[PDB]
């Protein structure tokens, strides 16, 4: 199983390289494998890395290519006019450009398999497409092929899709190699995956990364395990965690911090065509947006996430309602029973379901896990599974029974179709998690729940104060606990925005001084300061020198433990672009101890300015390196939905940033 052609160190400088004499007469049979290690840190908009063409007059559409875009996208064309075949397979956000100054060696493995009638592309260990066709076109069975080309496609005597870049190594095989052989091919990745397709979560997609360094040196990570593509809603989403005991080098197989069982955890390949991509798992309860903090006093780890029941909608579900009823000075969770038109029930002390019309209790109780019992007996519902077999999404019962949960569609008692905030705890630094409890309303009976700011909570150095940032319309709503997260109070901070996704992260500049950096609708990152450990908050200011899009992106922030250029330092992670979610940066600021102002002195580009960078998580690792877990793609763009393994982790050192 050795190569028919092996070549190396080609410089693609807007001048194609001819290798027809070397390669073309080696090609035989209808299955081929291409293996290519290449760099491209200054690509053109659209460029071919490799081409097989009929270069003769009138055959401009008879060619095979492997091409890329300056967006990071990779693909192949397979075209033959006489066969009436023009195939194009691609996937956005498949490449790296740069890392720590140097251009990245990408490893591309393209497999064209005549027997299975399938083409498959891997880049840097990740399968980015696998396509089966009715009519298969062998890549060198294109009518009249007479040219083999590097750095362009030769069409009618001319160079199309001229490439800037280089190909350190290229190999060809007259075989379709096995998925196993592929995994034996060494890579040169600048990144690693913590969460990934096929792992214990069985989720094909991930979004919203978090990181937090625990006091034992264990680094913890949480994330949305998203099942119905990368949709926020409607969908199935669990909250999954993993940890690292070796400074980010290896990571534990993930577990769930928050999960529902009304729908099966399915690894699904969600459609990316324009007709089907907005398909949504519509009948599932789910979570979204996790946040982590560690309490120095009890040693617990605390994780919060937004929760939604199955019946949640977009509009008319259910703003102006918290889902709780105030009775005296206490909040009880509202329920609605099957046939009723209103919420005539509540969950009082020790889960007893009271009938509000008669104020008399029922023979139903609600347990620790929000499950329904009648006379102490576990009621159950049937689970759903999703498929695209009928050429469209179906959600159907699957025979398996699961505990009846008040967040479910099939449940006898239902919660208000709005958003809530749930909290869980681990006493073993992420090895297991308790059943979550719902947090009570903070803005009164008649106000839908605020939105958790994904990332980290803040543990104040000089006390036992724990703070979680949330957002609602017109304000940041901080959640403050002084008793290991047993009780919470809110601290409201007005912002100049109605209906913003004001995702906020905090750093402590010095004892009792919190700066919160948050996403806005102005194209600039905002901030406010507290000087009383979160009791009161300043007016809002903005950062210049960094740009976001109008709709904006989540920003992550940490106080660096070490001085830089003699001054105390803060690190921000964010896209730097007013067009999309690309141009990822780590920005280093030094604090002016006279006014607590921040001079943003250093900008580190995570990859190319045109390459995808979205939601992110930063942590200072015990060895003082920096770990970054991030969405390496444009998670806003309607053209980059439902990609697998784009959430990635890198290790950086401070000198890398300066
Ligand atoms: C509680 O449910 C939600 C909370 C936040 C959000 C917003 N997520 C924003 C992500 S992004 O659109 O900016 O990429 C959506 C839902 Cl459905």
């Amino acid at each position: 199983i050795s190569p028919i052609f092996q070549g190396g160190s080609y410089q693609l400088n807007n001048k194609s390289i001819d290798i027809s004499s070397l390669l073309l007469d080696k090609l035989s049979g209808e299955s081929q494998t291409v293996v290519m290690k290449f760099k491209a840190d200054k690509p053109n908009s659209l460029q071919a890395l490799f081409g097989l063409s009929n270069s003769k007059a009138g055959f401009k559409n008879n060619y095979f290519s492997i091409f890329m875009r300056d967006s990071g996208e990779i693909g192949v064309e397979i075209r033959d006019a006489q066969k009436g075949i023009n195939y194009l397979f691609s996937r956005p956000a498949s490449l790296w450009g740069k890392h720590k100054g140097q251009a990245v060696e990408n490893t591309l493995v393209f497999v064209s398999d005549s027997k299975d009638k399938t083409y498959t592309m891997y880049v840097n260990g990740i399968e980015v497409f696998s396509e089966t066709v009715d009519t298969f076109l062998p890549i060198s069975n294109i009518n009249g092929i007479d040219k083999a080309t590097l750095g362009a496609v030769n069409r009618e005597g001319k160079e199309h899709y001229l490439a800037k870049g280089s190909i350190d190594e290229i190999s060809l095989f007259n075989k379709a190699i096995s998925d196993q052989e592929v995994s034996t091919i060494p890579l040169s990745n600048p990144f690693q995956l913590i969460f990934q397709s096929g792992d214990s979560t069985q989720a094909n997609y991930f979004r919203i990364p978090t990181l937090y360094t625990l006091s034992s040196g264990r680094v913890l990570s949480s994330i949305d395990a998203r099942y119905g593509g990368t949709h926020d809603s409607k969908s199935k989403i669990n909250i999954a965690t993993s940890y690292s005991d070796d400074n980010g080098k290896t990571w534990s197989e993930p577990i769930f911090a928050m999960k529902f069982n009304d729908y099966e955890e399915q690894l699904v390949y969600w459609p990316r065509d324009n007709k089907l991509k907005n398909s949504q798992i519509s009948g599932s309860a789910s979570f979204i947006d996790s946040s982590i903090v560690e309490d120095k006093k009890s040693g617990k780890t605390i994780l919060l996430a937004d929760v939604m029941p199955a019946g949640i909608g977009n509009n008319n579900a259910n703003k102006a309602d918290s889902g709780f009823k105030e009775i005296n000075g206490h909040y009880y969770l509202k329920l609605k029973k099957n046939g009723d038109n209103d919420f005539r029930y509540t969950v009082r002390e020790n889960g007893v379901v009271y009938n509000e019309t008669t104020n008399k209790p029922t023979n139903y109780t609600i347990n620790d896990k929000y499950e329904v019992l009648e006379g102490g007996k576990s009621l159950t519902v049937e689970q759903y599974s999703v498929d695209f077999d009928s050429g469209s999404l179906r959600e159907r019962h699957n025979g398996k029974q699961v505990p009846m949960n008040v967040f479910y569609k099939d449940s006898l008692f239902k919660v208000t179709p709005t958003n809530y905030i749930a909290m869980t705890t681990s006493q073993n630094r992420g090895e297991s998690w308790e059943q979550f409890k719902l947090l009570p309303p903070f803005l009164g009976e008649k106000h839908n729940g605020t939105y958790l700011c994904p990332g980290q909570g803040l543990a104040l150095k000089s006390s036992n104060r724990l703070i979680f940032a949330t957002y609602t319309s017109g304000e940041l709503t901080y959640l403050i606990s002084d008793d290991s997260g047993q009780t919470w109070k809110k601290s409201s901070a007005s912002i100049p925005f109605k209906n913003a996704t004001a995702e906020a992260q905090m750093v402590e500049l010095r004892d009792g001084v919190i700066r919160t950096f948050f996403r806005t609708t102005t194209g600039k990152i905002a901030y406010m300061t507290s000087r009383d450990s979160g009791e009161t908050w300043s007016k809002v200011s903005y950062i210049d020198g960094i740009q976001q899009t109008s709709y904006g992106t989540q920003v992550s922030a940490i106080k660096y433990s070490q001085l830089i250029d003699g001054k105390e330092a803060v690190i921000l992670s964010t896209p730097n672009s007013r067009s999309g979610r690309k141009g990822g940066q780590l920005v280093v600021g030094l604090v002016n101890k006279e006014d607590d102002s921040i001079d943003w002195k250093y900008h580190y580009d995570i990859d190319l300015p045109s390459y995808g960078y979205a939601y992110s998580a930063i942590t200072e690792l015990p060895n003082h390196h920096i770990g970054v877990l991030f969405e390496k793609y444009d998670s806003w763009s309607r053209n980059e939905l439902h990609l697998s393994n784009v959430v990635q982790y890198i290790d950086l050192e401070i000198n890398d940033l300066t």
